């Protein structure tokens, strides 16, 4: 699944939305 192109800063990758991950620097890939 692809996650919309929306910036998102978080610690735990799980925090991310859809089927993506959260990056330490502060961005969801």
């Amino acid at each position: 699944r692809v996650c919309p192109r929306i910036l998102l800063e978080c610690k735990k990758d799980s925090d991310c939305l859809a089927e993506c991950v959260c990056l330490e620097h502060g961005y969801c890939g």
